[PDB]
């Protein structure tokens, strides 16, 4: 019943030490004929996981944040947490 | 036998570096449905530990305060101190 | 006559290298219908033999975490600590 | 009634030093057309037993990690546990 | 007067080449209606003699595992170190 | 009533010095159009009499590793051992 | 002949890395029936070991600051300092 | 259809802890009449297979980082990879 | 069609934390017989992203400005956004 | 349908203990003008025979391996296998 | 001349392969009625001979330490080493 | 020639990150019968290199503030600063 | 066509963690009787690769910050460096 | 001709892992009547051997340092050091 | 065409277990009067075959690295690489 | 004027093929009313005649290994070496 | 020309596997009124050819190292090596 | 075509479990005025006929190696092998 950020800050908290840094990569240089809009490599290097989180959400909005989040952990191989997103999206 | 505003100063002293940021990342997005004001992201971002208890308090009032200090404390998995507060709120 | 942050630590400072290895990943995959709440994998991931007690408590308090150090201690065949564990357990 | 990636690490514990070398090498060449895909030389070479089950799981998801562990038990002939596996397997 | 994980590794360290094998083949497939657990093949498989005395005491404690190592010295014929186990059995 | 792999060891451990090479000889070149599969020759040729019995049943399982040691047996011409297994066979 | 606060620092400054995670895990949950208060996790958990000891001193005062120090040494298992301590104890 | 950053990084992600050793070495010491730069000692010692793939496109751009990266692949005798970069080189 | 401010401020906001620093060191020591005025010591330490940009602007004019952040992308190997300022040139 | 790097696992998992000593030393000495490359002595002379299959595919290409391994097994007189090899050999 | 710590480091240091195993496992079950703290088993099992030395002191104080390596010496029957300590213990 | 403010503030500006702790914390705790008077802890505490060379000279005057900082490096075991100070302390 | 700045910057930029070290070792203790100023120990232990390069010119000038650097090279055996640096040294 | 501070870090440079271990244990246990002053456990236990050469000249100047230095040498067995060190000690 | 560097590590890379051994213990006792410099102890000991061409290199420089690569090989009678490393010398 | 661990050595030297296991089956079953232990049966089976006189000083001590060493030479008729021992029995 | 140590190494490498084992035999117990120091059993009994010449010299430089290697040589009966020893001496 | 490697190690591979005894003494007592090398005993009294002709080679050379061999078989009455190597000498 909490609010978004914190549902994103918790599976960002799920990814371990490397996870980050990969997930970090993918959210710089995601592809651009989505809609979407990356973010800037400064403040996405220095931010942790709960500052990635509240940035992805200040950049595009609820609804391209989650399907962000949701694809690139299909793209980085993290598919427990890929199966346990699509499963728990928030009905908009 | 002091103001609550001592009290709630010294459980916002318990919370170690990251458990701060959460704390404060779930009052600016405190659920909208339960009586309570959500706090602007600017104040929050730059108070201390005692100048967050001094702005909940400003916000909500005691009564409110406490409540919300008690669900955040449960909501971030810190429930020696959710346990703690529950047992010493005060008679209002 | 120590607080249970000692004792807990104490035992996790008795497992051996795999040892520990096999405790993490059992506090990360807690069965879910037991009243006690998984561990996030980063924080785990990174914590040593006294940040991992000091974890486990903060996450599901006192009685809660000492049943779960007593199930997975059973659960990775260490049965000295598993008897030791369970003839020394606090009246709470 | 504990998670999968416990039961996975108990028989990968059960391969002896040169079957876990030999069970890597074909997790690292799955032959590509069965729908699941294969593991990175690097993080499979320095991964223990408990390291290689927690990996083989992130990548694939539970129904294909146990597929991949069953079809492999058979390639490098450990019959026992090929046969112990396939009647242990989960309804998933 | 030392603890019963000398006792066992005295025995142990008792048994030459060939014998340690068959002991080491008792214990792997020990018969499974005896309310004691078998031991994994890899770690078996590369335990020294003291540490193949600490690892069946971990796996079943101090009574199970004395059970155990007299019923295996009987098993593989080692008459002379069954009749001492016998006579020499701690008052649990 | 123990495992299959204490019996097969005992009737590996009856065969002397000349009929183990001629057991191994077999093993490395049994005829293929009976669903057994052949043991590797380096294997083989190092293995002990209970590293022998060990390796067979880990190929093929129990039922045609039993089938294999008896076909064997009269290969060679060990019928006392023949007659003593074929009056043994476990009830699978 | 200097202060008390360069004596405290001075040992704080002989506890080695793990050790001094373990003392200030014993001053956050100071047994509360000692007439001595325990410290907050933040500012503990921050604290090097010259800010801990400036610390402990300001939160209970010298005589009780001493007798935490040496009873803390004893708990941890570093009786070098607790010995050390014990023969240097200031008269009050 | 991910940026270039990841398929590098994937293959970089393929190289075992030597090989790794002596890609970093042939990077930082590639030869001087080929239009590509070379990468200072320091940032490429510490850098991680995802933090050299992030270098080595800043350093040179897309176009000659690839080949930077199909050179030194033939360069250390690691074929397999060799052969699938220039197979599936993106065209520019 | 934001003004110039915007895009100088975004590609700053893209340098990474060390980039920065050899950046503002390259606007501190411009090479004298280009046209370009540096910039104070004092100023440039102090500022931020985004004071850096409204600082360059407002010491050289537009063209200038960028003429200078494109020479500089080149002179600390940051060919990703040296090609894309380059690409992304407002026609004066 | 394995990959071909248990093709030549199998092979080289056939060869005795000296076969294997004769098969590394004409590998080390491959003869030059055959488009093919000699291996290290190092890494050859430490090398399994599931680490030998893993070496020479990355040294050469598959194609160029088995090529390789069918020669050299013509040069040590083990013509088993070579018409084995010669008879199973993939359509590239 | 030197501190217990060397005398101590150098008797440690005089034990061999086996003979380390066997005192640490003394050290970690050492009987519990001679006024002696058993160690714990994770670090001892990663301690060195001197690492080993360092921390029986830390744990019982020179006395004791002493003591206890004498017993253990006569327990795994290093005879020589059990009188030369003896004879060469410091007048405390 | 300069000012002892200069010099002072030479050797301050040689202290170490932590030896500047050490060294306000000597300062605010000066041992009181000396004829030297302390400094407030807030002031001190804020005090960079060059404003506690300043807040020295005007608590105590030139002959003591050097007394003071002689004896203080000494006290921290910055012998090299101690030794230097000594040698080149002005004719008053 | 840099200035000096950027040329010392760069050589630093090509040392790794411990040469570093070294380097910031040599120029705090300067040989003194080669009108060459040594450093402070705070500022140049707090410094960065492109921070001591902004140091060392401004305490010594070019020239001297020059040969002060090659010297240096030289002393920690970097010979690569030494000579590189001795090769592009400007005309003053 | 370069401070003692090379020297002494030249000689600790040419001690390796275990040589190391054994030096800092007898810095910190110094014996006491030589009118040197031990180190303390947390900064050498952490120190690098350029980081404990720095520290032993702070802790108790040039001509101390290097007698410490001397004996220690003779201490640990490593008489080659010890040797060169004797030959070529400075005038101080 | 590749580095000096890359040649150096494909010879080094040729010496066995043994060989290198012997090398490391040739380079920390180079014979004093030819112009080169022994390396450090701790280093080599340490050294990898690809670690120990790139410790070479810096100390001495190529001219120098080669010529005592090709005497060492001469010293420990790999007469083979010898002769191929005189052969294959560059023109400087 | 050697150690009795070589005079020992020298007879045991002295036993061809069959003495020795006569002899070793006399230590392993030696009479337990003499105030001597018996040796364990595997490590004695394993050693040598260097490695069975290292074992035998180490259990008994020298006084006790030389009585022992001369009464199993009566008792497996071996009168010279009976004789030259007991004439040739130090002066302990 | 080359170093003692490589003189040393050749002879210590020209004793066969027994001639090693008691080489190291007398090492450990050398006479204790010669001015020479014994070596600990454990590295002694770990160290390979080269690594006991490498220790041998550690211990009680060059002259005695020379000395023992001459003594011992006649001790366990080469006589060829000690009559080449006595002849090849170096002059100190 | 093959190497002399091969070459040699099938002459050592014909000569019988007696010659090859007297083949390993002639290497090792080669006479000293040929411009050939003797082999250390060690090393060869352990090398098999594949290790004898590698070991071989690696001290002398092709030419050299030859040569012995020839001289040797002629040495130890094996003319067959003798007049055949003679015939088959490569053409240098």
């Amino acid at each position: 019943m909490a609010s978004t950020r914190c549902k994103l800050a918790r599976y960002l908290e799920d990814l371990e030490d490397v996870d980050l840094k990969k997930f970090k990569m993918h959210l710089e240089d995601y592809p651009p004929q989505k809609g979407c809009i990356p973010l800037p490599r400064g403040q996405t290097e220095k931010a942790d996981h709960v500052d990635l989180a509240t940035l992805m959400i200040d950049f595009n909005g609820e609804e391209k944040a989650w399907a962000m989040a949701v694809w690139i952990f299909a793209a980085i191989n993290r598919r427990d947490l890929y199966e346990k997103a699509k499963r728990d999206e928030p009905k908009w």
